[PDB]
């Protein structure tokens, strides 16, 4: 049950004036593609605060990658879901190397020690943490640690299932996508199929839908292992196969996953929200 929004004063949307004319803002299956200028964050914050939404953020920091946690978490505090309830889940082989980061109110962090490497992430989310996440958060966001937040990443992304456009391929034709192309792999996608190339470094959704995705990807990876094949881009190849056959309900633009050193700052990006660390 959703209570009424309060009165709000904001600019009238005009149906004969598009928000953005330079980019596709809706997929052919009627999922929004999230770009700056397409959303009124005040309306969305209201909607999600009225539901007391809790967002889980999962991040794996193994071996030397623990060094990236401090900047990752400190910038998440500045930019990720500020004002909402957040639970960080940090999966690491070095619990003592997790930095002591000061959190805003309503935010918490859990250190989860981990003890196959290629499969670990999908396995952890779908098998080991299944009951935990269902009990503790409404949405799960799965990101890589060697990143920093530079601008707003908020409830505009929340939806039952989302993927993010890989920054290297958003302008590419589908035959150029680095999908798995060997029919012997469960991740196989033929040259005449594909909507987008989604990056494995930022996906999420409701807990239920993220567990469905990660369970399917884990099962598919196990099949490939039994058949002696490893998909070209590992769990990202399987993520792409899953999101081809199970369409995401929102798609995030490359504002949400960018490498400025590699790709600069194109006109089409009004904000660089979440970026690779040089």
């Amino acid at each position: 049950f959703m209570v009424s929004l309060p009165r709000m004063v904001y600019p009238q949307p005009k149906v004969l004036t598009p928000c953005r004319k330079d980019v596709l803002v809706v997929t052919p299956w009627l999922a929004p593609i999230v770009w700056e200028g397409t959303f009124n964050i005040d309306i969305l914050n209201e909607q999600f605060r009225l539901q007391n939404t809790t967002i889980g953020l999962t991040v794996f920091a193994i071996k030397k990658y623990v060094a990236f946690l401090k900047l990752f978490l400190e910038t998440a505090e500045k930019h990720f879901m500020v004002g909402h309830r957040v639970h960080y889940y940090v999966f690491t082989d070095q619990p003592a190397a997790v930095p002591r980061v000061t959190l805003g109110t309503g935010r918490q962090l859990s250190v989860l020690e981990v003890g196959d490497v290629s499969m670990r992430r999908m396995e952890m989310i779908s098998d080991f943490c299944e009951r935990r996440f269902l009990s503790e958060v409404d949405y799960l966001v799965c990101v890589d640690v060697d990143m920093e937040f530079r601008d707003h990443v908020g409830v505009e992304i929340l939806t039952p299932l989302f993927g993010t456009l890989h920054p290297s391929f958003y302008g590419s034709s589908r035959e150029a996508f680095t999908y798995e192309r060997r029919p012997q792999s469960q991740a196989y996608i033929p040259k005449d199929e594909g909507d987008f190339y989604y990056m494995g470094a930022f996906f999420g959704g409701s807990v239920q839908e993220v567990q469905r995705l990660t369970r399917a990807c884990h099962q598919a990876m196990m099949v490939d292992q039994a058949n002696g094949i490893e998909a070209v881009w590992h769990d990202e190849s399987h993520l792409n196969k899953y999101l081809l056959r199970h369409k995401p309900t929102k798609v995030l633009s490359p504002e949400y996953l960018w490498d400025q050193q590699l790709l600069g700052w194109p006109a089409v990006l009004r904000k660089l929200r979440f970026t690779a660390v040089p």
